[PDB]
């Protein structure tokens, strides 16, 4: 789903890994971690994203985040080839 | 806003510097940058946050992001002019 710019998938994973490494590198708490993500998006919306895209991409973000909000509620899925 | 943080800004800022450094390091584009933040929040909402605390903390994050979304809010004028 190309709702976001098609960057290299493995690249995204590698970037996430290094970011998570920095979190571990400073023993970042869940709150601190999630607030750090907030700071990231904030800087995007401040000095990086388009003004016109700003509310749309933020809504897209929130909607995606809501649809990525999961729990151990999965019952009879197709395959556990997912993390 | 002093919510969610409570942590030393010295600590937070230096972590942010290293986190953003990884993004600059890999020449992360705006959408990639913000999608990285999304994956971060998602991971937190999966493994780090509590189930009961999940939706609240997610809303908390979104609302904090909306308020950190700094578009031109209410340009002060003294004419009550129409256009």
């Amino acid at each position: 789903m190309p709702i976001t710019s098609k960057y290299t998938d493995e690249q995204v994973e590698k970037i996430l890994a290094e970011v998570a490494l920095v979190l571990e590198k400073h023993a970042a708490s869940p709150e601190l971690t999630l607030m750090i993500a907030g700071n990231i998006a904030t800087n995007v919306l401040n000095q990086r994203v388009a003004a016109s895209q700003r509310k749309l991409i933020a809504e897209k973000f929130a909607q995606a985040l809501m649809s990525s909000l999961e729990t151990p509620k999965t019952h009879l899925e197709h395959h556990h080839h997912h993390h």
